């Protein structure tokens, strides 16, 4: 006599598949969204006349859960064509902007990704499975820069990997986790060139909004937005789910999907486990920030890397032409490096890296400070990656998904996906019995 | 409109027992019919020796996606195969002739031949799962593989190594083999000789093919009934006529065939099918294939062989073995005329020339090429037919068309089957489901 059969906590890409998994199934399924949108990382916008993508867009055949669910709803590819390369750029700690000619500056990052990469076959032959080898739980004691000061690389490269590496991170590459990078590699096919295609190349024609809605429409589950969840108690069989306007919800199990950097908002009766409190206390290491500005003049196709103690971490054309002049799209590694709502402070790091532009105006979404969210993109500390069971094992009547608890690509869409996927079966196995 | 069922799922191979689930949780008043009295089609586990084989598709890997999607969606795990040293490693040239080559050289020599082969996979398939997207690879079809492989200056070994390799790949002579399909299923790989190889014989789900199909007719609902083939389907009164071989009419909003391409002879359509399909179902797919396990006396280790396609034992590699056992050799015989695998006198005296001194205790086959429901083995693609491949996928009204062969990506493999599936589930769901 449970109000429904399961709550899913969360509208981003792990909720809607374990509704949809779950509405299927034909149980009374509602979907509880703290915001007054979907899509959670992942949001479309506009700016200067244009769509943007403020949190997760691009996806890749290679990543097998999302393109599987692109095949169900029909969904084609819509293409970023990659392009000759006008101007590449490297700023140094200290601040100093470096142009490179984009052919050296392309065949420098390949060199230093490549021998960080180089034991990705032997550390994880099956990446879907990141502890199968000793040797990963071995690595698992280095940082990504325990790594790096062994490569033997030039100054160039070693501030281009360490620039690559601290967007990855969402922070300094001595607290991020070597074998998560290895991972993500080693999910694309071992391989370099493959795995280059998944980070900027496709995304998904009607856009992940259309993917989240085709989900959710499919599931027939009923869903709330503007609904915060701020404590569940196991009682009865089942759960009692507390709301923000402290009404209560009863449910035979629920899903949390929550970042797990938000869950200091959440009470839990009983206790959760020991493992699991760890890392709720730790969170995920990401403080990244999203930031698109326009720019009078036409830079023409621009890339650029900011090391770790500047802000623009990752620059790269948008949109370019005489009448438009520049739309560029910058992720910031870490919020602490720059206000990316504060106007001035963007226009003054802007003009740092491309001397003589005027800009026009900005966009900026602070993952970081949105309190549904508390960071950007999965990334692993030193050490996490080993204790990952401890984040998936179900607690009693509540199972949880979400990309940080992904075994395959948990920096993405399609890992969200993938923790869906599970969460629906972990519900199927508590009330579909086997008689 | 009254009709006994919404849908009904014909064939319960892997895309038939996909749409079927597809169908089914939309809950749709959903049936399959297999002709055989057993699911799983060209994917069939059994027993020999003592030990359990595969007659049928069984390896599959994270790279092919759709597969290992529903893996993830139904708990089941992998079960690898062990990559270990080989003992030997063989090539059987066209006039019999067997050369025993060091593992590590004849290792080298294929990754040689293929990775010439497939140089261009890069530029000719940057979508592989939308293949005719560059016009290169629409050039490309007017080749066979054999084409190619004369401009790649190969050494005898290596080309010799490669032909065989290929020959397996078409179930037939290299001749009649489409360049771009082969190259188009490297791409899926990541475009990358290691990953492709990895996708090949590592592999096999926990609980086998058959676990999986069942956990997806089990989730559906649907109706199966095995032994009961479809000789005829009639498009009428807004929905669709089936008639089955003991003249049993069932009636339905939509069907689905699955049925692979070789048997569609077997099948009366009213309205006729369009002249492009019409095309496709002459000419048939190519694999003229079988699969056979052989027990074997000597313990002979780990062994691998080629033998190019003049020859029957086109893929020898070891099963199992053991001082106590002997061995177990696991054979793909590239064509039926080649070799009777049924007739064990002349399956002992060819193995015996792959293997001089080696006393044959046992066989068991499965010829894919003569059994009724399959008339071949896994999909290959002629000159030209890739190019054309949409006429195959298109909708006819209320009939629907998925198999493998209809892939879009992992056209050899369980995985196509599994794509064509989903897709199907989709075009029943527009003919169904209406936007109000
Ligand atoms: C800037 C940026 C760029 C990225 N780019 C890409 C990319 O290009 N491609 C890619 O594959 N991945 C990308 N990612 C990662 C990808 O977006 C994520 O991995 C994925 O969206 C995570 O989905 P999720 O469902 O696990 O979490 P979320 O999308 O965060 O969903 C969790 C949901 O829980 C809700 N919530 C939180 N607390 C509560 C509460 N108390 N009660 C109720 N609801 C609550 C949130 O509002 C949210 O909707 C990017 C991430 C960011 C931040
Ligand atoms: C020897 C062999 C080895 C293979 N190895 C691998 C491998 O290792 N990995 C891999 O991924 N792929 C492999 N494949 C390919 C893979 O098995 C197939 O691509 C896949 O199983 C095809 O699925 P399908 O549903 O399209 O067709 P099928 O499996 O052929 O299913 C079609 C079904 O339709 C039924 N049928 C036919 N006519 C009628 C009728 N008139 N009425 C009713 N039912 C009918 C058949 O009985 C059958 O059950 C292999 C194939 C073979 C033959």
């Amino acid at each position: 006599g449970f109000d429904y059969d399961v709550v899913v906590v969360g509208g981003g890409f792990a909720g809607a598949t374990a509704a949809r998994e779950c509405g299927l199934q034909g149980y009374r399924t509602l979907l509880l969204e703290a915001r007054s949108r979907l899509g959670g990382r992942t949001f479309t916008s506009r700016f200067a006349g244009q769509e943007i993508e403020f949190g997760g867009a691009w996806v890749h055949w290679l990543q097998p859960h999302v393109w599987a669910e692109m095949q169900r709803y029909g969904l084609g590819v819509v293409e970023d064509p990659l392009t000759n390369l006008d101007k590449t750029l490297i700023m140094y700690n200290d601040g100093s902007v470096e142009s490179i000619s984009p052919d050296e500056f392309g065949k420098n990052i390949r060199i230093a990704f490549e021998k960080l990469c180089h034991d990705a076959w032997e550390v994880f032959p099956r990446p879907h499975e990141p502890m199968f080898t000793e040797r990963a739980r071995e690595l698992d004691k280095s940082s990504v820069l325990d790594r790096i000061k062994t490569l033997g690389l030039s100054r160039l490269q070693q501030a281009q990997i360490n620039s690559y590496m601290a967007l990855y991170a969402g922070e300094t590459t001595d607290k991020f986790g070597l074998p998560g990078v290895l991972k993500l590699f080693a999910c694309g096919g071992w391989n370099y060139d493959a795995f280059m295609d998944t980070e900027t190349h496709y995304r998904i024609q009607g856009g992940t909004i259309g993917l989240i809605n085709a989900m959710l429409t499919d599931s027939g589950a009923e869903v709330r937005m503007s609904v915060p969840v701020t404590a569940v108690e196991q009682v009865n069989g089942g759960v009692k789910i507390k709301t923000d306007d402290d009404e209560i919800i009863t449910a035979g199990v629920v899903v949390m999907t929550v970042p797990l950097n938000t869950y200091k908002h959440i009470g839990f009766t009983p206790a959760l486990s020991k493992g699991k409190q760890r890392f709720i206390k730790e969170g995920q290491l990401s403080k990244g920030a999203k930031l698109y500005v326009h720019v009078k003049q036409n830079l023409g196709r621009v890339f650029a890397f900011a090391d770790e103690q500047q802000p623009l971490n990752w620059v790269q054309t948008h949109d370019y032409s005489d009448e438009l002049g520049t739309i560029l799209s910058i992720t910031i590694a870490r919020k602490e490096t720059i206000d990316v709502n504060d106007r001035d402070a963007v226009t003054r790091e802007v003009q740092k890296m491309f001397p003589g532009v005027e800009v026009l105006g900005t966009a900026a979404y602070d993952w970081t400070a949105d309190p549904f969210s508390l960071g950007a993109w999965a990334a692993y500390g030193v050490g996490q990656l080993s204790r990952l069971k401890d984040l998936q094992a179900a607690e009693g009547r509540i199972l949880f998904a979400g990309a940080e608890t992904s075994n395959g690509w948990h920096a993405n869409i399609d890992g969200a996906v993938e923790s869906g996927l599970r969460a629906g079966r972990e519900v199927k196995q508590l009330l579909s019995l086997e008689h």
